[PDB]
């Protein structure tokens, strides 16, 4: 408990990629990087040489395969896989000291899902059974491993923004963070979903119905980039942002994502761009905390040329590895909570840091979550 130094060290990224985990399945074990992705509750791994994949999974080598006989298939906004259910002993290398048999879809036709250039090869989804495909049967990677092992209900986050981080399985580990952990009630286990309870600008609240922040939900996400806002919110959201800035001007395109902007090296003004806070839901009555981001993590580089990483969304808020990459974060699963500290590793400057603050005074929260 507190500390897991085997553990530190053991994602790795691309700019953009994603964070990726060692895992192995099978017997013998096949090495295998996995995306970490706390929104998604499937373990799916290419399964066939899809000329993208630097490897994949040999069914046909493992001795402990059993397969399903059932089929999934799986389309997003963009793209797609359908792939053969089964089950196999799975490890994590640099986790804990445990193999268990867990459900694997071994893709075996995908579109825009793999990307090129990328050193990953399927992913872990962390999320819960109510939104595992085929249906709520199919037990996640990580309802798997706690029923087989004496492994905690919990595991942590520190994405660092070539990127790099720690996934701690079953613990935290102290000094991944500084200051002290808040935490915010999972509302409701599908999604790691939690309640937005106030928005401000630089200090200055969009003064919306609170209910707006959370159209339709809003999640912790490790497997999006983006810090998504509800399109009302995110048009309530740039306008404050352009109005904090407008010192100096961007094409407009810029602020839909639709083109990048640019300064010469080491000239970008960090000082213009305000902070953006987020109150979540706390953990007692009338209670919230603040989570504080800066445009070092709203403004990405593409490899000084920036994208605008807030993006509009109709899926709710989506607090993507833009807000992740600021803060330890803690997925509490055991008591249905998600805690953030400031991280020991984040992208900042001398004038301004992330921040994690509390208690708030905060009224009428429960109105915030939408039904
Ligand atoms: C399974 C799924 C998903 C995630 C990624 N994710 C990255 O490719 C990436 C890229 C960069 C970073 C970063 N930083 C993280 N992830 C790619 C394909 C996916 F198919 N997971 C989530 N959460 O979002 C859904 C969606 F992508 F469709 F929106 C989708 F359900
Ligand atoms: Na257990
Ligand atoms: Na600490």
């Amino acid at each position: 408990r507190g500390s897991f130094v085997e553990m530190v060290d053991n994602l790795r990224g691309k700019s953009g990629q994603g964070y990726y985990v060692e895992m192995t399945v099978g017997s013998p074990p096949q090495t295998l990087n996995i995306l970490v992705d706390t929104g998604s509750s499937n373990f799916a791994v290419g399964a066939a040489p899809h000329p993208f994949l630097h490897r994949y999974y040999q069914r046909q080598l493992s001795s402990t395969y059993r397969d399903l006989r059932k089929g999934v298939y799986v389309p997003y906004t963009q793209g797609k896989w359908e792939g053969e259910l089964g089950t196999d002993l799975v490890s994590i290398p640099h986790g804990p000291n445990v193999t268990v048999r867990a459900n694997i879809a071994a893709i075996t036709e995908s579109d825009k899902f793999f990307i090129n250039g990328s050193n990953w090869e399927g992913i872990l989804g962390l999320a819960y059974a109510e939104i595992a495909r085929p249906d709520d049967s199919l037990e996640p990677f990580f309802d798997s491993l706690v029923k087989q092992t004496h492994v905690p209900n919990l595991f942590s986050l520190q994405l660092c923004g070539s990127v790099g981080g720690s996934m701690i399985i079953g613990g935290i580990d102290h000094s991944l963070y500084t200051g002290s952990l808040w935490y915010t009630p999972i509302r409701r286990e599908w999604y790691y979903e939690v309640i937005i309870v106030r928005v401000e600008i630089n200090g200055q609240d969009l003064k919306m119905d609170c209910k707006e922040y959370n159209y339709d939900k809003s999640i912790v996400d490790s497997g999006t980039t983006n810090l998504r806002l509800p399109k009302k919110v995110f048009e309530a959201a740039v306008a404050s942002i352009k109005a904090a800035s407008s010192t100096e001007k961007f094409p407009d395109g810029f602020w839909l994502g639709e083109q990048l902007v640019c300064w010469q090296a080491g000239t970008t003004p960090w000082n213009i761009f305000p902070v953006i806070s987020l109150y979540l839901m706390g953990e007692v009555t009338n209670q919230s905390f603040r989570i504080t981001i800066l445009p070092q993590q709203y403004l990405r580089p593409v490899e000084d040329c920036y994208k605008f990483a807030i993006s509009q969304s109709s899926t709710g808020t989506v607090m993507g590895a833009v807000i992740m990459e600021g803060f330890y974060v803690v997925f509490d699963r055991a008591r249905k909570r998600i805690g953030f500290a400031v991280s020991a590793c984040h992208v900042h400057d001398e004038f301004r840091t992330a921040a994690v603050e509390g208690p708030f005074v905060t009224l009428d929260m429960e109105d915030c979550g939408y039904n």
